[PDB]
């Protein structure tokens, strides 16, 4: 599992399950193309997005869909959703879990990145 | 002073200084129209990106050129930018302060929103 994506929920302190995300990667026209996609497990994490041959240095996008999480809770969020754009680096052997804590009016991620 | 973009270092525990950010708006196609673009003063803040007759309704993103800032410390960041993007104005004319708070590895965003 060379990319997993981990979502919580501040409001409630649980994770954010049933959360869609679709992840991207740029092309050489700089425009945005899908690569992986899914939603958020019971334990709020999404793995099986891609494979050590598939996931290739380059740009990536993580979009996640927190405008709708909050919708189905009765909760009004400001954010139309969550993008994380990173590098992805092949320097060394690398896994790496993105994680974001979501609140309605504000979120944070972070990446774990280890060997 | 519609809109303002505060930005702090939780490496320095300090404002982000000279931190370039550009906010587009939806146009009607769906594609991204250039809004209005600054750089944070001494104090991490950038004030004056538009007005209120300007700041129509609409879908608009923030993208903070966080990646700069960081290899301008000699830094190498995870991430390409800290992107924020929401609707405004959908009930009304609003003021939207829009932080964030930086680290190499994770960043937060918030917004506090007023009228
Ligand atoms: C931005 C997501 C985030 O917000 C936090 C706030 C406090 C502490 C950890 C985190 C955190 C994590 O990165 C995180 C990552 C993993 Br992996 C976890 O299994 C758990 Br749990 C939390
Ligand atoms: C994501 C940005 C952020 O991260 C935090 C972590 C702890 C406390 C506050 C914040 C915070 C803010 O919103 C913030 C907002 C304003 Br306005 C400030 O003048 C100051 Br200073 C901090
Ligand atoms: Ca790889």
């Amino acid at each position: 599992c060379p990319l997993m994506v981990k979502v919580l929920d501040a409001v409630r302190g649980s994770p954010a399950i049933n959360v869609a995300m679709h992840v991207f990667r740029k092309a050489a026209d700089d425009t945005w193309e899908p690569f992986a996609s899914g939603k958020t497990s019971e334990s709020g994490e999404l793995h099986g997005l891609t494979t050590e041959e598939e996931f290739v240095e380059g740009i990536y996008k993580v979009e996640i869909d927190t405008k709708s999480y909050w919708k189905a809770l009765g909760i009004s969020p400001f954010h139309e959703h969550a993008e994380v754009v990173f590098t992805a680096n092949d320097s060394g052997p690398r896994r790496y879990t993105i994680a974001a804590l979501l609140s309605p009016y504000s979120y944070s991620t972070t990446a774990v990145v280890t060997n």
